[PDB]
């Protein structure tokens, strides 16, 4: 862990990067993943730091239907520091069953979010999804790697707040 | 931990959530802890929420030396989400000098400073010192519990914020 993190200081562009963090969420088991930064005082959802892998129309979609408004990860983010499981319990609204209908369309049904509050108040989330047979199965895996994953979360919003407010 | 953070938020009172806090570091290996948290835009680091088993004397010396302004993990705390160790190298200027021989005469030489960002904008420390026989064997400890330590700062820092300034 503390070697990608050396890798990620390391790295020259937004694009090695994501590559370096796409890896160590994918060599811990994780299939698709997101991290999203807002500098400080920053509600401009659509201006954002964001790297990863999650499907190209599925982020374009999230952006035109102002889904930053309706996920009930994000508000949590903006609450708590704890990690939010994609549990079905989390999608209330209407909206927000919508959201989950159309997220586990584009293949994001089981994971979960960590915020990432900075020291210098960037404002994120790394979002993380998980390939399983079922939500037992899933949890289960989370679980085992939740220890891992929390560093992991703070080493990266560590290096990702420097690369992408400089 | 997640019972300790559940018996954390089902305390009431800053004795028994401090006596709980206490106990969880304990458990894990650590003597002494101080959990300090002020509230957005505060560099008040006097009248900052304090909780922990620091002995009183020390407590008192850091605020009337004014330490806030000398304690290197104080400084990092303000630039970064990542723990600091408290290895003789963090200690540079000469009053920092001075700041270790004191803490080490209270007992506070081997540890870790964990920083705290909340999700309204707190900023704080937890502080957990170790007793060991010298600084290779504490080192050797807290890399071994150092994955715990990483989720339950941020526990302590949800349910701590809570019971500071909500
Ligand atoms: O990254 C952020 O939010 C975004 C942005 Br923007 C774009 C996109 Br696409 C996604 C998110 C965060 N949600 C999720 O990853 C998520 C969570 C639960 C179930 C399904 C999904 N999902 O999207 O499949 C973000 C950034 C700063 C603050 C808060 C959120
Ligand atoms: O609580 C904070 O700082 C405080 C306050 Br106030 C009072 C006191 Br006593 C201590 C701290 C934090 N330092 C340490 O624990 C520390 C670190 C390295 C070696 C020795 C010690 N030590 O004190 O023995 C704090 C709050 C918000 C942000 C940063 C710090």
């Amino acid at each position: 862990l503390v070697d990608g993190f050396l890798e990620l200081e390391r790295s020259s562009g937004k694009l090695e990067w994501s590559a370096i963090l796409q890896k160590m969420a994918s060599d811990l088991g994780f299939s698709k993943i997101l991290f999203g930064l807002l500098p400080k005082d920053s509600q401009d959802y659509e201006n954002a730091f964001i790297v990863g892998n999650y499907p190209a129309a599925w982020r374009e979609h999230y952006d035109r239907a102002g889904y930053a408004r309706v996920d009930p990860t994000v508000s949590h983010c903006t609450q708590s520091v704890l990690p939010i499981f994609w549990e079905p319990s989390i999608y209330q609204t209407r909206k927000q069953h919508e959201f989950f209908e159309e997220a586990s369309a584009a293949g994001l049904v089981y994971g979960l979010t960590m915020p990432l509050h900075g020291a210098r108040g960037e404002l994120g989330a790394l979002s993380l999804s998980v390939e399983a047979e079922n939500r037992a199965e899933a949890n289960r895996f989370m679980e085992s790697v939740l220890p891992t994953l929390w560093m992991l979360k703070d080493y990266a919003l560590q290096s990702g707040a420097g690369l992408a407010f400089e």
